[PDB]
């Protein structure tokens, strides 16, 4: 019942997203998949294609060294080998195998360091389109670990009084305006040593301080798009199960 | 190359889950959906059914009072009305509309209070099967809000020097051993007042202290299962878009 004011437009205020977010936890899959699958898609007709890329790079996981512990991590080298075998055929655009370290800094700093590596792998345009999920995904690598601790993508290694070893395996599938005719796939294998006992790590936040020695292995894989709109849903159920 | 030791079995050590987790962020859906869709499924053939339940309860969102701010929240009453219209037909098993409050306690405490309400709605058996996602989902209602702040399920209301108002809309779809022949659907509308400015709230952790006044509105809806294995994927793309 008030008067209608003229428009004051703040060109910096970010508008609320219209993006729909759906998370699926698939109990007891026929075939085990140890990659957290994070998908940024504008056309659901490429969901099947995204899952099938995750199915493939499952074979690029490898055990860590015995001195690290009993863990699986995505290997950049084996990833390259596997990349070649994927059909429809496609190209490895970039790859990285790099150590990241820090001393007595906040976890937030470490997150930014890791983000800097994955942003280099994705590139500016690609980073921008997935910035929210990318940030959240790296955040959830170092914090929010309690609800994740027994999940299929995280593996705990050696556990001393001064240090905890663990691996974390996440995969990004991107298909939007910035990808055009290809879907991009970016698996990431984290091998993390952190200067805290597990009980503390399980409840680490961005405010907590810690020293890290971290190895990141990743690659970027473009696969030309293949719509699946005409295939039955049974084919998607099969891809999720890893039996397709 | 070591000797093979006899088995020492600790019956309390939780085994690593085999559950596959896939998150979809669907850019620019045809129809906007303001519910975070969290799905606990053992058979992907019921994914379509889960999305279609989320599509329906979108219509049960309502604006908050003007004094709260410009926000949408799932309404338990309107939910009941909408429940009746859903096909295939089904039953409202339980519903809640309850205030939860706390004074100068840790955020962790508040999370537990809310969890106690949603566990009452789900029941013991049902709670147990989805305990990890349920805990994470309530955790992400009060913390990890920075990467979420501009997403479609969270709305910011009035923002004073002493208080922040916001709503949070999440939906659980459950289909597993504990559900049998029905899928369960549990939408949740949070109306949250918290005794901190937004800048602080955006970076609240479980360790932070705050006073809350929170209204929770939810219901539990059983729908007999309908497999979609024979339908084309285009039908799933359509359900995601809200055009089916
Ligand atoms: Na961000
Ligand atoms: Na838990």
């Amino acid at each position: 019942h008030s008067p209608l004011e003229d428009i004051k437009v703040n060109p910096w205020k970010t508008p609320q997203s219209t993006a729909r977010v759906i998370t699926l936890r698939v109990e007891d899959p026929n075939e085990i998949n140890n990659l957290l699958s994070i998908n940024e898609i504008d056309n659901p007709n490429y969901i099947l294609q995204a899952i099938m890329l995750a199915n493939a790079f499952q074979n690029a996981l490898v055990p860590t060294s015995t001195d690290f512990g009993d863990a699986l991590r995505f290997s950049m080298p084996k990833g390259l080998e596997i990349a070649n075998t994927i059909t429809p055929m496609g190209a490895v655009v970039s790859y990285v195998d790099q150590n990241v370290t820090q001393t007595n800094n906040q976890v937030s700093v470490m997150i930014n360091k890791v983000l800097e590596v994955l942003k280099t792998v994705l590139g500016v345009a690609l980073s921008g389109s997935v910035i929210d999920q990318l940030t959240a995904a790296v955040t959830n690598t170092f914090t929010n670990l309690n609800t994740q601790k027994n999940e299929a993508w995280i593996f705990w290694g050696k556990e001393t009084a001064n240090q905890t070893n663990y691996t974390y395996n996440v995969l990004f599938a991107i298909q939007n305006a910035q990808t055009g005719g290809v879907m991009y796939c970016v698996p990431v294998g984290f091998e993390i040593k952190v200067s805290a006992v597990k009980e503390q790590v399980l409840f680490f936040t961005i405010q907590d301080s810690a020293s890290y020695n971290v190895n990141i292995q990743s690659l970027k894989f473009a696969q030309p798009l293949v719509s699946s709109s005409q295939y039955p849903i049974a084919d998607l159920t099969s891809a999720i199960n890893g039996t397709l």
